[PDB]
């Protein structure tokens, strides 16, 4: 049995909300994320881990990730795990722009070792690996302005498709005045929904995706 409640923030795994501004790096705030809830859970320590760092640094062929013109999450994992290591943002910050890779190991501040993708469409799964695992990284269709507008209670718009779009990350879920609802981490600055974070809802048939593309790292 799974717990009816989980939020990653009450164990001290999730770092402050950022804001990507002008560069469509959504797929590299949420990896960061992910691999920072295994560091903390890890270690001990809590790190803001360099999302620059995977926009500079995995633009090629090999990976497929456009830095500031979007990416993937499992891609982002791949890069970590090729290149033995990420920099903290503090040691390689956030720009807000496509440069240059200037990663240094004498930097490092986490390591992958492998990603799991969990199964396309699966709320179960998600629900398991987000009770027992940590924070995921998922994909969700936030191309309608009700998803820019959320303050409160659970997201649910049946306009949303699995038209994925937005790399966010799922730190918990539960259920609110009866509605089942994933709670996601946005990288839209702190005055996006309630203080950067949205309720979507769970359980309503793969809403916006939030379950197509799901995946999180191991240290
Ligand atoms: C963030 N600022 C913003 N969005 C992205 O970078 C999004 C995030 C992912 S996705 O939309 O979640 C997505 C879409 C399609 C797939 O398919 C798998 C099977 C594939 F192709 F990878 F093999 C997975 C995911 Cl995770 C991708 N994405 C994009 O914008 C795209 C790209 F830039 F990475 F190519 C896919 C268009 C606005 C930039």
């Amino acid at each position: 049995t799974l717990p009816d409640t989980v939020d990653w923030r009450e164990k001290g795994c999730v770092t402050e909300v950022k804001y990507q501004g002008s560069c469509g790096a959504c797929w590299a705030f949420s990896a960061v994320g992910a691999l920072e809830g295994q560091l903390k859970l890890k270690t001990g320590k809590l790190i803001s881990l360099s999302a620059q760092n995977l926009v500079d640094c995995s633009n090629e062929e090999k990976y497929g990730n456009k830095g500031c013109g979007g990416g993937y999450m499992t891609e982002a994992f791949q890069y970590i795990i090729d290149n033995g290591g990420i920099e903290a943002d503090a040691s390689y910050p956030y720009k807000a722009m496509d440069e240059k890779c200037h990663y240094n190991s004498k930097n490092r501040a986490a390591t992958c070792s492998r990603y799991i993708q969990l199964p396309f469409g699966d709320e179960d799964a998600l629900k398991e690996a987000v009770a027992t695992k940590g924070p995921v990284s998922v994909g969700i269709d936030a191309s309608h302005s009700s998803f820019f507008f959320y303050k409160s209670g659970v997201y649910d718009d049946p306009s949303c498709t699995g038209n994925v779009n937005h790399g966010v990350l799922v730190v918990g879920y539960g259920t609110l005045d009866g509605k089942d609802y994933w709670l996601v981490k946005n990288s839209w600055g702190l005055n996006f929904g309630d203080q950067g974070y949205i309720r979507m809802a769970r359980n309503n048939k793969n809403h916006c995706g939030i379950a197509s593309y799901c995946s999180y790292p191991e240290i």
